[PDB]
């Protein structure tokens, strides 16, 4: 029973990772799935495509490595947060697509919450902001959309889950309907202080309590997946955390004030705040994180909706880059953006603005602007967003970072890391293993079954592959950023409300 | 011999053209010759007056040679040209004292800022019809006088001559015997009073321009002189020649010329309409070549925006023209592209605007952006048309169109739809040449008038608004929202 | 549970695929997974057998997960595969002793030169159906035994096993219990006697291949074994059909009677005609191979493959950059009424059937000053059709059968210009069916027959729909005139390379 | 007025050009104007004579307008031109009875088969210096007469005139007063005896060409007449363009050779006052001696050089004005095994195969547009090597340097590859319009603008030198592959 598997069910792909007791990566597999847009500003996934791709990557990562099922000591599950699925208990059939965290469809529902004066309650009790980001209003949308569904839900016929929950339920043939505190905290239906569902929110959004999973700590045996057969060895699912929380954990940011920024589909900066919730006065989120020994901690979070996804757009939709010839290649073919800024509000703006009516915009164009400039600006936007959240986080926490601890695939991009260093005037420390999300999920799972004894067993794993140090002075820094803010302001409030 | 043809010379911004027409105004022969655009620094635009002349004389010879027409056969020559572009030369030697400073040149921005700051916006609009912008010739003559040590005294002395391109051609053609312009050209200089139909003393003073350097100003249809001997008997600025060639000779008749930029003019009969909506008030030609007035607005980046796509975004070409892609999608998925690359002209006149793209989401693709870039041509045209309808209280039923881009059926239908207006595409596309020919021809009796020409003119296609037109105000609203965000981008 | 589905596994050259079909042979669900093409040196082509395995396994899990089908609802699995591609592994450990050597690999060119030189062309043709070329498996197995010191003695000792991709998959799928191939796949090895239907003693001798390494050879329709994809205590699903991909496509097109032919358009073209129960020896540069009759019994076929078809359009797009996408081909080609006298012979990797000239190289003819880009695009499309005629003239010449119709499949069949011109240049009707998944259908039919899911093919054939029929639109004179120039062109592309 | 300038008109295959130069032979002003290449079917090549006239008159007007030079300041005009290209027109009206049939056109292949069948090879080479090929004017004149019912009878009535382009231009510029040609142009017609220096009645009889349509043949440097462009300006120099280039390169003594890269490329060597017979597939033709008197040359004629680039740009769109052939070609270090045999219009010297058509070989999956561009450029150098070796064979001279032109086709990349493939230095004078210069010299001499070539000889031109950058083994490998490719493009087109 020699390995731990992390299932990392992402916004744009499903991945599976096999790790050994030394905590080295032995095998990895990834499968993409379709991003569905039924209209502009909407974002959907097919839950059966989420399941299929995640189940199949698990099969593939063992097959390719010639690992048999019975050698797996435990599974850890980590996932794209907020994304919302509602299905039939009896058949497993979804009643609607997954509504992705990114989708803006519930803006109008959000306006109602705000009009009803719920801002303070929601922040005080859930740590969250009123925005289409969070699951609660998505659940409402689906129930309002599917005639009869509310009554069925009362009848107990319909289940809600975030993606962790959908996955476990499918992996356990429906025996387990569960979530962890970190995922639950993103739903806007869960009280992050009492550590239970919040009845006022359920009342407000008219969501039957019967739909809801049990909520548990992120390091604990939740159940059995019969991937060694129904007659085989027991393979327990024993770690769950929302992906950004799992990255925080795998970065060993388990002490108050410790922070990381993950570069994925989006960008997400979290700082652990120990056992105490810190209120944001600067447009951030208060959320649940994982303590040293898997207990409930709190974090501050800045969520940026588009980072890597903007590069994917360049590739897949604008076809301005490809595999052979990536973004860093083109970007560095030019010395600046020639005045161009790109505000990547493809799905509205997240922290610290929270404007679901913002839409993607490009500024500063002249006749001598080419593709490389636009490319380069799209990349710089990742760094500019980060500064936005970093500054807000410093204000809320009282803490100035002397170094930015980063992870995610995009960190492989030297141009981006250096520009990030530059625009912040802070060093950036890049690690040798970049997919820290999966590692976090592994550690949680592993700790739960005693594969590891403690986390400090894992202290010496990470290697700072590179340190980036600022190559520009305050004046330039500050000038470039000022223009960013000019761009952002012009992108805001684009979409006409319902 | 028997004089069976009229010749139009159209000296343009990037090429010199010569066109030959018969009494039925059939296009018999056409020649086009490119010439160098000089950019000595960013935003600066110059021409070599000797290359303008050589390419204009050469195309005249070429167009006749190829058609086997001789001089004895030519009733008259009409002259039409890129306006505002400014030349200062030596009366004695015919030598320029500096390049032509092209209408596109932005070198006089500071002088313009000071004029406006000194409170002169109304005086200038009122008396010249113009906006205080580096577009127009006055500031460019000043610049040259200021640049060339000693010239202002030589100008006073009578040693130096000013001309727009019409004046320069005609002077060269008459070997210096005729120093003349028409009203339409003069109206573009910012030195001419459009009401008194004479040079404006106050402008000459504030810009410090000696009166002895200026040509005589005459009708657009009058025999001005001769060239080895053919009568030269028509002159109009190019956009005014196009308006004429479109036979827009009655109040309320309008055209749009699609090119690198768009130039829309509407005839306002014999009365000058003062703009309060960001347009130009200018001189035009009435039915018999007499002074009429017009409202005008130019969109500086139209065709140019597609060229950006071609060459810089490199998203398109000859194989793959914009219409190909545009039509791969049934809309822009909420995208608007404001190609304010050089700022915004009429009706905004914001030099600080820069180009921008709006409404992006995850599923937006290159085709939506290509489409939206084409659409912008139609939106910017709407901007001008709304202004013109506002200034004039004339709501158009139909717009006459010309230029290359009129061939683009997608664009013309979208244009009709976004306007709610018929768009009339003519059979005979050489409207600038026709305008100049008609002028020249009237002047010499080739035609007694324009009635039969009117009668026989054919519209090759009329676009009318489809049901998509009912969305035009929703769409347009999004556009105006985009323009507002592209404005005032550039830091002073 | 009611076994309502058949699954086809279609392990291809560049991807592994899994397809689910119901009793009406509706396509219920498809999955496809790419795997790495290994090019160790120019001309050399490898696959990792563990990647083939992992991707094929994973897609079968994926296709059923997405469709919500469980293993107990599968009546049978049918297997089809990229032919000739060769694997040698250790029986004991399941470990390959070397990468798969793909059909496309040219490494054995010198072995083949020596076979020819040693006079064996007729013996090889008469007994195996095959041409002496690196294409086929036998020399590949020799290369591996030669390369891997000691391997032939272990082979003798029954320690090493040979398989084509069918054989590898089924051995993996049966946990090593079943080492089998079908007649179609075996016929491609150059070690199998197509007349005695046993491994050929002389071939095994000449190539010094131990008979102990070779699988048992069986019908293309017959239960071979059982796989379990659930694990211990799971369902055992019958594996009950096997054909080489091109044969499966033949079968799928229901070309089960003498005279019936199909062409599959892809990167290459693969053309086969059924010759019933009797083998036709080629005098005209074709292959004689084993195929499947109406009840999955041994029939024979003539075959010829055009190696560059679709690939030539890929060249126009990627290398010449004359189009943005392949799909635009027909659009450009049709902007002109003809090619202005141009022919394009895309012999980029030599010429396959009917020529078999590895030394040919691509060439373009008939250029004059007024020849433009669309003339060249149009000619490059036309080449596909011309190369097709080369093979079909040979096949008529070999068989004496002038085709009633040609059934077509593959992406390019969507190209009506191409399909019409194909009809035209052949003087033969082209039949485009409503089905596209003809390889997988073929493998499905064979599996289904074996387990009695279908009693026979009678109603599949009854219910079979031709979606488009192209009829020739030029006379004999013209088609013959045009062809003669094509022929003149090919002759000058030949024997180019030193 | 002081007559301080000479103008030369260089009416080429692709464009008409005018150049105005001073007494030091410095170019004051140049203009070039393209015109349509008309292909009524593959293999055929035509020009509109009225477009030739128009673009040539316009450029003349343009150079002077530009430079501000009046007619009374010009001592003389010299005329040079694309050779062989044939025009027949109506004397009374100036109307052509058919397009110009360009030298390139292959339409008269069948007429040439008959000449060949008739055993005329030797007669034609002995008397005209030429090869039986559609290249030359005579068969093109036959074709036009044959084509236009009643034309022969009109011609005998004096109603129809024949001219090469020199003749057409001078006729047009003199309003029909002068119908003339020079020895060099006439030599290219296959109707003119290069030894007796008069029309050849056997060739006229055999092609059934009425003597009445022919112009007068004169010295290449002599006052022919004058044109009002106003003062009448002396027209006083005419040479075929490649002979004018030879003259402008100052190749006026025996053994002096050059290669001019244009639409096509053309290697000529002056052989003084003696005609040398080619045994190696070249032409014997008329050239100009130091005072513009009759000399002889050997000539290698390559049909497609610059034109192959035009094809790339204009028809294939593989290159553009902004990014040129040298730009792309240099993006790759070789052609990845590709050869382009640019027989777009048949093969010239030394092969003389009017049935060849353009062909590309050696294609593999990794061959890209850059390899093909480059290979197109290389073909220009390979064809040059073909003619150079023949020329060495015919002349008995081993060249130690190739003297080339300074025009637009003779780019750095090509010049370096030329050197490499030859194993000889290439010398490129920084002279842009060497053809026009030749024509200018001729005209100037005629009017005494210059007294002789002496002081022109002493003008130190900048000259660039390229040295061989590869070794024999490679050179010879590369060239062998070329020959392999040529063979396979030969004999492509089915005969009529
Ligand atoms: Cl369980
Ligand atoms: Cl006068
Ligand atoms: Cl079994
Ligand atoms: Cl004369
Ligand atoms: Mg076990």
């Amino acid at each position: 029973k020699k390995y731990i598997v992390a299932l990392d069910q992402g916004t744009t792909s499903s991945r599976a990772v096999v790790m050994d007791h030394d905590a080295n990566i032995i095998s990895v597999s990834q499968r993409e799935f379709e991003q569905i847009y039924p209209k502009p500003g909407w974002v959907e996934h097919d839950p059966m495509e989420i399941w299929a791709t995640q189940s199949s990557t698990l099969v593939e990562v063992l097959a390719k490595a010639d690992i048999s099922s019975d050698q797996i000591a435990a599974i850890g599950i980590t996932n794209q947060r907020e994304t919302t699925i509602v299905w039939e208990k009896e058949t497993g059939k979804p009643i609607y697509n997954a509504i992705v965290w990114q989708c803006r469809r519930t803006a109008e529902i959000c306006e109602h919450l705000k009009r009803d004066g719920l801002e303070d309650y929601i922040r005080s009790n859930t740590g969250l902001v009123i925005d289409p980001y969070f699951s609660g209003t998505k659940v409402k949308w689906i129930l309002d959309h599917v005639e009869g569904s509310r009554e069925r839900a009362r009848r107990g016929e319909l289940l809600f889950g975030t993606v962790d929950t959908w996955l476990i339920w499918k992996m356990t043939q429906g025996r387990v309907h569960v979530t962890d505190y970190t995922n639950a905290s993103r739903t806007m239906l869960f009280n992050i202080h009492t550590l239970d569902w919040d009845d006022k929110m359920l009342e407000v959004l008219d969501i039957p309590r019967e739909m809801l999973p049990e909520v548990r700590r992120s390091s604990e045996v939740y159940g059995q997946t019969n991937i060694d057969g129904k007659g085989g060895t027991r393979i327990p699912i024993s770690g769950i955390a929302g992906d950004q929380q799992a990255a925080l954990f795998g970065q060993l940011c388990v002490k108050e004030g410790m922070a990381k920024n993950t570069y994925g589909t989006g960008c997400f900066m979290l700082m652990n705040t120990g056992e105490k919730a810190v209120k944001s006065e600067n447009g951030l989120l208060t959320t649940i994180a994982c303590g040293p020994t898997g207990e409930v901690n709190y974090a501050l979070e800045g969520a940026v909706f588009m980072a890597g996804a903007s590069i994917q757009w360049l590739r897949d939709e604008m076809k301005l880059i490809n595999d052979a010839y990536d973004s860093e290649y083109f970007a560095t073919k030019v010395q600046n953006t020639n005045g161009v800024y790109v505000v990547p509000a493809f799905t509205g703006l997240g922290a610290p603005y929270w404007d679901p009516y913002a839409r993607g915009a490009i500024f500063g164009l002249t006749r001598g602007v080419n593709a490389n400039h636009i490319i380069r600006a799209t990349l710089e936007s990742i760094a500019y967003q980060t500064r936005d959240v970093l500054e807000a986080m410093q204000a809320d926490s009282g803490i100035r970072l002397h170094a930015l601890r980063v992870d995610g695939g995009a960190v492989a991009n030297n141009f981006l890391m250096q520009f990030q260093s530059d625009i912040l005037g802070t060093r950036v420390e890049r690690p040798e293993v970049r997919e820290v999300t999966a590692l976090g999920a592994a550690y949680l799972a592993g700790l739960a079954v005693g594969f590891w004894q403690n986390l400090d067993e894992l202290q010496e794993k990470a290697v700072i592959e590179r340190e980036f140090r600022p190559g520009i002075e305050t004046t330039e820094r500050n000038y470039r950023y000022a223009g960013w803010k000019k761009a952002v302001k012009r992108a805001m409030a684009w979409e006409e409300h319902d």
